[PDB]
């Protein structure tokens, strides 16, 4: 029930996938206005997870290896709506690397984003594939955020996630912010938020939050710093095993980005096959790191 092999873009190599993590990378320097100076880091990383977390580990429907996203219902899904913005940023680097699958692209674009951000290496693989319109999971996938820490366990499950997986994932660098125009909730998780951080976890541990409606008429947890949670950002710290875990990453930056380089790579890998003869996984170098 439902095999992706990875195969190799053609004659493809390192220094390939190198060059077009640098195109994006050097995209994210040079767009540096969008989103009132927050630039593309993070909802490069939203668009990466939400065509990754469409997956589901029964029947191994959705995913990122088919690079669906590209069609009008996924597209369209409400769940995705700010993500076009991610998608129009990817149009160049698509045109001058027309050789990279879709699925590929989607989800290079959100290790380049974390790695650019400063956050922790993520290994990446190649060999996912372009698959027909008709492969386009439904709308309905993605998890609310209306809900509470019940929710959120049963819902990772389907992802194949465990507990210290999700909030590792959650915590996601503390990145970008929430706009009322495309969810409902408006403003950000923290004050370095095109920084990769573990200040998620600080600040739902340090701040003085409260419980209040905004102008979408939804409930959000507000602190005075001027920062959001949602509810179901909160309900990592009304849940007893949850909550240890905020504490943990809290306390250990180094093991808040181990953790979360292997659970991103694991979702962005989730479905796929990779034959014994696959090349390793990818590291890529920042351009920092490149003297670019
Ligand atoms: C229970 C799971 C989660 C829920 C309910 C959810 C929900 C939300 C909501 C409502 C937004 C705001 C969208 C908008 O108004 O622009 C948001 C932002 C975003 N999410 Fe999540 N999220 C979850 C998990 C994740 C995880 C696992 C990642 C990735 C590792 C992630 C990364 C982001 C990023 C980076 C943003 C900011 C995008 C922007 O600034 O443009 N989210 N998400």
């Amino acid at each position: 029930t439902l095999v992706h092999v990875a195969s190799v873009e053609k004659g493809r190599s390192y220094e390939d996938f190198q060059k077009v993590y640098n195109a994006i990378a050097l995209k994210l320097r040079e767009d540096d206005e969008y989103d009132n100076y927050i630039g593309y880091g993070p909802v490069l990383v939203r668009l990466a997870w939400h065509i990754s977390g469409t997956w589901d580990k029964h029947d191994n429907t959705g995913g990122s290896y088919g690079g669906t996203y590209r069609f009008k219902k996924e597209f369209n899904d409400p769940s995705n709506a700010g993500l076009q913005n991610g998608f129009k940023f990817l149009e160049p680097i698509h045109k001058e690397f027309p050789w990279i699958s879709s699925g590929d692209l989607f989800s290079l674009g959100g290790v380049t984003a974390v790695q650019e951000m400063q956050g922790p290496k993520i290994p990446w693989r190649c060999g996912r594939v372009d698959t027909p319109e008709d492969t386009t999971p439904d709308n309905g996938r993605l998890p609310d955020a209306d809900k509470d820490a019940g929710y959120v366990r049963t819902f990772f499950q389907r992802l194949n996630m465990n507990d210290r997986e999700v909030v590792a994932l959650m915590g996601a660098g503390a990145l970008g912010k929430t706009h009322l125009k495309n969810s409902g909730y408006e403003g950000p998780w923290g004050a370095a938020n095109n920084v990769f951080t573990n200040e998620f976890y600080l600040n739902l541990l340090n701040e003085d939050w409260k419980l209040e409606k905004n102008d979408a008429n939804n409930e959000q947890w507000d602190s005075k710093s001027g920062y959001m949670m949602l509810p179901t950002d909160y309900s990592l710290i009304q849940d007893p095993k949850y909550l240890s875990i905020v504490k943990e990453y809290a306390n250990d930056q180094d093991k808040f980005f181990k953790d979360f380089s292997k659970a991103f790579e694991k979702l962005l890998e989730n479905g796929i096959t990779f034959p014994k003869d696959a090349p390793s996984p990818f590291i890529f170098k920042t351009l920092e790191e490149q003297g670019l």
